[PDB]
């Protein structure tokens, strides 16, 4: 009378056990919900960027609370012109209209894995200076421009060192996926 | 008569998971390698594959892993489990690939989370994104 | 709970000795 249901089935899911118990503790698992990108590899680790804070430091005799003022400047720079530059060069940054130097081997040589992860701290912040130098005029970087971004809104996405984390509007991972043209 | 009686799991005469005599040697060495008691690793086996989803199974030996308490990244040697990996670490972790799925599932529900497998990929789907790990 | 950190090594590291007493100043 009552419909014949269908006997709903039960897919065992296959612990990875060892020896007779089991080697992950689910109590655990259900609360550790790490952030993507810290865990990620795209980015340098915390560890690995202290490194690299402390080391460019020492190298260019800077004293802390005013070193701030150099990075400052030092993603600007790297927007504009990538993030894989030759050791033997250097890297500018303005003081109204007078251009300063500075050495760019010991940035490149300390940075490890490689600059672009480095780098890629800088990324959220990137986006928001590009934004804001973006409302008055136009201003594209360099990464754009050489590979014809034919957009005025998505440029905010359009530095080398950009981490492509899961919040990344589509149209951005796309832009980025051409990569040469 | 043996025959029309043995039915084995598919997946455990596999040849692309690990023998389970191959991954208790696994977890045995990388045990005694990091120095931690019973117990207690299953902490660290907790986020290992959380790491080997976002970052694939195939990194440098001579690497590192990352694994968070609250803000803090605490940091775990990448030579034991990539060298006492036999035959690979990707079938070594594949006996994890039924907990990934549920994992990501779990996180997938609150904010969207993908796997940098799939996002190196361009893989433009929502619903399918616990089917992409390396 | 706390995440099972490593327990950090510490190479030791061998000074030159000649009768009990170190050969360097350092």
């Amino acid at each position: 009378h009552t419909v014949p249901r269908i006997k709903a089935i039960t897919s065992k899911m296959r612990m990875p056990k060892s020896k007779g118990a089991t080697v992950l503790n689910l109590e655990h698992l259900l609360e550790y919900a790490p952030q993507q990108i810290d865990i990620s590899n795209t980015r340098a680790t915390q560890s690995q960027f202290d490194t690299w804070y402390e080391a460019v430091q020492l190298a260019y005799d800077i004293g802390e609370t005013e070193m701030p003022t150099v990075m400052n400047g030092l993603m600007v720079w790297c927007i504009e012109n990538g993030t894989s530059p030759n050791i033997n060069g250097v890297w500018v940054m303005m003081d109204g209209d007078e251009q300063v130097e500075y050495p760019l081997k010991p940035i490149v040589e300390n940075a490890k894995p490689t600059l672009r992860q480095i780098m890629a701290h800088f990324s959220d912040v990137a986006e928001a200076y590009i934004e804001m130098r973006n409302k008055k005029e136009p201003y594209m970087p360099r990464y754009g421009l050489v590979r014809n971004l034919r957009d005025g809104s998505l440029a905010r996405y359009a530095f080398d060192f950009y981490e492509v984390t899961s919040r990344t509007p589509v149209r951005a991972r796309e832009a980025h996926i051409q990569m040469k043209a």
